């Protein structure tokens, strides 16, 4: 009813245990190491509770104007959140490695890893098990319900699938309708037969060449795109995630995306993006905070494999969208882009 | 000891009760209403937490260098605070005014009149209680807690931060009349500074370029009469103008004049945060304005008008901030040339 | 052709002249000073090209929803851009009063009042001449380019202005078609009688009252929208600066947002709003570095009559969309608003 | 001496030509694309300006207090620009690549690679030319002109903050064997500290715990080998995985050690600052190269394929990082009570 009642800061404000003054050698600094961490949880907390309700509003056949005007929303606080996360190190980097060091030994079994809703956001986005650079990462949960939920944010559907679901079903790829696949496909034909003719009319023959050699790898961009074969294998290397349908309805997006139509559904995949692109921010925070305060290696660490596996977290095997970020190689002007 | 029971996520993270959710009409914003708060009250904890590390280590007779550096330390991260702090309103703002009318009926008694850590941290910093803005009830009456308000009381009757600064510049090296003497030396660099002044405004060919620096000249007197006359200082203190003891305004003077040496850059940087501090609450009182006004407009149903609002505008004045003399030391400057030169 | 000629850093790289230096008495931070206040201009250049460019999208009878979407992608251009211009106030912090006394008697007849682009964008945004706290601003400028150029901003349509003309032309709010206003004005009736049938029903008699006194309070709000002639007076006496009709319907935008037709329209007025708060805010900071680095007077200042204008600029008086911060006064919920 | 006339607004502001409008096909956008470029280049030329008044201030044999406070505002006020910097990469981004593919064909000989400022920060700081990712062309190649090909020569030549951060570091009072003498000191801290580990690892009452502090106390003695043996360390620096000397390794770990002390807080300011800045730079590669992507992809019309995409992602290297030691001291810290004592 009241304020304190309302936010249960009886329950919030006793939640601080500084393991270091209960071993009657306080370090003033602890405070500020779990006051960081449950930060970070409450905004975990929110984190996941947008990604449940935007995961629930794609899980559906019809995605009209009105639910994705909701999703860009909702996708937008979590990068603003995103954002604040990634300020949050800096404060804890005030705390300074000796005094770290006089209160660690207490931290013992409790590991980064045992964040059970850093894991959860992680899957729910869609990080995929078998990219992961690897104890597994699950086995570090022996809580059953904590095992359980970890299960579920693999075996649900993962925001990567689902915006999938959502880009194959894309009004305007239907071979009865706009068909807009097969009309690029001439329209690349069209726009680079036409650069060809224009690159032989050019003064210097060092120009001509170069010209004739770039359209030769503008070719092999659409090789990679228009045969079906070649994006199959490009998805199995790692390099891409998605569906050959699902890459068509993202192209197709960026393409429109100035049309009135195509907008919201492009700003859907600019957030998608921009969160891809700041948990990386924070992964790539967090290592420098982490060698600032331990180095490579420390007394506790038994070698520097800590530090390593955070490294390897850096890599595109980590991105969830990795697709989207190289969709501006596949584009053509204004001029030779199919009518509406 | 694993992270979770480290960190008590047991607790932590089962204070989250949706008033809207328990009247069987959840509003999916409701969550993030509840989040945001909470995160605002734990960095206000941290907040208390360094403010009382702090004024325990201006408590003490001695405050050597090493000490220094560390409440500089601490006041920095309270700087950083107070800038996430003030950046989790645009995240509060995705919620739109619709949404917020869905919910705010369950709030009923709950107000941000209620939040103690936000009054301990206004009182431990050095708000006084006379410059505060009321309409009707005292921020104080709120509280019908007899632990809160004990916690209120000990914030008002303990030393803040803005006492606890006073006695250490008042302390400062440098005002010995015995030893540096600045104050005196000072007095006399502004009389052969500005008589300097005077014969080189006579030099003057324009007669109307002439006039201007004699007038401004006497605007500088008037300054000074300001700072070296000690009833006018008590004056300035007496309507508010000014909360620093005359002692205490001279050692953040000196402070200033000799920032780039060595042993007066560090107890520089500790005005300069304070002055941060200071300056950053305000920016989150103005922020926080904005978003009300977004929310709820200057008034709506429920708010018996616009008092709310009113009340949150009148708190970004200069009532509300405790380092003021601080803010307006640039005033007393002299060139380089003119000030006393320090001996060691 | 090459990059540097392209930018013309011939030219831009050759427009810093310290005076101390010339003088044989250079001081450093000099340099600083130049800088900040040419990064400034440059995006001072920027914000008049995005402003121009929306005023003329603005000023036309028909704004389609692809030039509303050109226009909220380049007024969040300028709110990106005005953030900056807020964080190039703590860079010149870093220079120290001692310092920059040094060379300030170098900048003798300079003043921040003969930035010209500065008073463009105040009034191409819609400072009126009228409300600005008073020498006439206009008369600090010499040049006849320069004069020629204010007198034009003032003259022109300002943002306020147009913005007006398009909320005037609002589609729904036209009686023969929706009709919001009569309709708005039914459901805040049928809504208030609801309230004051509930009140009635209270069980404590001082909650009853309450109630009664702030439904009270809700029909004075209603009056100053419902009776044109108290919008009038507030007009008169500087509280409001939009039109009855303009302010109708920028009402209507805030209670349909959610919807696909509404949500541009309202992310322009949010943006206008984001504009008009980042103008104070670079005010603000501006004054605090005013104040740190000469105080409230100094030595050449002639008393604080500079501080004290300065100071008066932070005032509602310079606020342009202020009708706009105000608007969640007149909402009702969403049961009660006129279905679409 | 008017406000436009002191700062050249004549000249300043008649320097934006677009390309685009001279061919009678104006792109609105071109005007930001040129703009922002601007507002960089004039960063850079204030960013070389600290840079030369910072290495002018470490070149020579006496670093008072005095000098070392100025240099920690400056690289302070660097890590200030270079935030803003980072921050202008958004600004840039509001600009859609079909905008963008209207005016690129005229930029045509012009390329990133032309920015003489750029490169002068890159090797003022010290990046070394020998650990640049090459695919065809020396760096130095793309200037045609003969004074940015001198200033380049000068550039690399001249003395780095890198080099001479160095110099400072060999002569840290507190090396000096017949002084201090800290680092035979902290030889003998670690013998005494690792051998009370292996002491108290072998009461371990289970044996998988027992034998997992005994593998650890072997990895820290393979750390500080790679450090109390001088041929461990060349090996390191050979194989570009250190760049210090020995002697400046050793005083960059002395004064995190003693941080927390006043005559060690500012040269360790000046340390954190150097790291600030190497950070900073590579946040604004990585900005830049996701730009890059989002606008062209890894290769477009006019690239002749991805080299120049894969060239600035091998950017984000430790290749390109200057300052690299500075981030890895904290591998070489024992707890406070093994820390050898200071006298005075
Ligand atoms: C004093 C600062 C910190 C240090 C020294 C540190 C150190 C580490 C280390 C060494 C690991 C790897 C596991 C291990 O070997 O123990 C790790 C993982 C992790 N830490 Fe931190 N950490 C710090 C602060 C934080 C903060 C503030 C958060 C926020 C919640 C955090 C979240 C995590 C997470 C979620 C992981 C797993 C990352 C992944 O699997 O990709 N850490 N940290
Ligand atoms: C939906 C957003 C919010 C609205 C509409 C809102 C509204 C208000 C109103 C109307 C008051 C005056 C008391 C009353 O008349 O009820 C107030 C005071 C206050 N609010 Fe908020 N608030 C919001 C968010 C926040 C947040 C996120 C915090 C952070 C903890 C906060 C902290 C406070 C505090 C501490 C006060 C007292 C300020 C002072 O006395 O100077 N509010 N707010
Ligand atoms: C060392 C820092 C600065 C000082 C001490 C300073 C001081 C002042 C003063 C005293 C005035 C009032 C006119 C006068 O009495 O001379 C003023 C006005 C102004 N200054 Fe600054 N200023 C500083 C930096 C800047 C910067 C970085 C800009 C950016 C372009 C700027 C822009 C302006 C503008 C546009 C005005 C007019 C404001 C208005 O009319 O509302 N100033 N400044
Ligand atoms: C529309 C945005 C931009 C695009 C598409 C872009 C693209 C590129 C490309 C492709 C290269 C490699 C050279 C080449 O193959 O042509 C490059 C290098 C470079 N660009 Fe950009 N750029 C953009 C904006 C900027 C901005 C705003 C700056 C700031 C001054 C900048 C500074 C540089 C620098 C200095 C290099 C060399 C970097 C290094 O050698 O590590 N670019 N850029
Ligand atoms: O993984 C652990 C951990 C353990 N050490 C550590 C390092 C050196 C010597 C002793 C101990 N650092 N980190 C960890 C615990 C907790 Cl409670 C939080 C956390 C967030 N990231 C990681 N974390
Ligand atoms: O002061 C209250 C409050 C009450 N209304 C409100 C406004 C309009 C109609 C109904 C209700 N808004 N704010 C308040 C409660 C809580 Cl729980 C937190 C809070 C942080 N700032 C303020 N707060
Ligand atoms: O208005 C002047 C000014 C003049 N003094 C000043 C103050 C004290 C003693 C001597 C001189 N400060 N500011 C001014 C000039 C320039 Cl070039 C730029 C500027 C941006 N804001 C203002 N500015
Ligand atoms: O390197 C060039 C460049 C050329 N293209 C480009 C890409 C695709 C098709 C045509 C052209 N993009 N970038 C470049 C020029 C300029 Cl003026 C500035 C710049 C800052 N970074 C890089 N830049």
């Amino acid at each position: 009813k009241i304020y304190g009642e309302y936010l249960m800061l009886d329950k919030l404000l006793d939640a601080q245990c500084m393991l270091s003054e209960e071993d009657k050698r306080p370090v003033h600094d602890e405070h500020l190491f779990i006051i960081t961490h449950q930060a970070y949880e409450l905004w975990f907390k929110q984190i996941i509770f947008e990604f449940d309700s935007i995961r629930d509003m794609l899980d559906a056949e019809v995605i009209d104007e009105t639910k994705t005007l909701e999703i860009v929303k909702r996708l937008n606080r979590v990068v603003l959140i995103l954002k604040l996360l990634v300020d949050q190190v800096p404060i804890l980097e005030t705390m300074t490695p000796l005094d770290f060091m006089d209160f660690r030994k207490y931290l013992a079994p409790a590991s980064g890893f045992q964040s059970l809703q850093f894991r959860l956001i992680e899957n729910k986005l869609g990080v995929l098990t078998e990219q992961r650079v690897r104890q597994k990462y699950s086995d570090v949960f022996s809580d059953e319900e904590a095992r359980n939920s970890i299960r579920n944010s693999e075996k649900d559907p993962s925001l990567l699938e689902l915006v999938q679901r959502w880009l194959e079903r894309t009004p305007g790829l239907e071979e009865s309708g706009f068909n807009f696949w097969a009309k690029f496909q001439e329209s690349v034909d069209r726009f680079l037969e036409a650069q060809v003719q224009s690159a032989m009319e050019e003064p210097v023959e060092k120009a001509k060449n170069y010209r004739l050699m770039d359209i030769e790898k503008r070719r092999e961009v659409y090789r990679s795109i228009f045969d079906p074969a070649v994006h199959d294998a490009l998805v199995r290397r790692g390099d891409r995630r998605f569906s050959h349908r699902a890459l068509q309805g993202a192209i197709m997006i960026t393409f429109y995306r100035d049309e009135p139509r195509f907008s919201q559904p492009h700003q859907l995949l600019t957030l998608l993006m921009d969160i891809d692109s700041l948990i990386t921010k924070w992964r790539y925070n967090h290592v420098i905070m982490v060698q600032r305060m331990i180095g490579s290696q420390q007394l506790g660490t038994g070698g520097s494999s800590g530090y390593q596996y955070l490294r390897s977290t850096l890599s595109d095997r980590y991105k969830v969208f990795l697709d989207l970020f190289n969709l501006s190689t596949f584009l053509i002007p204004r001029e030779a882009i199919p009518p509406l």
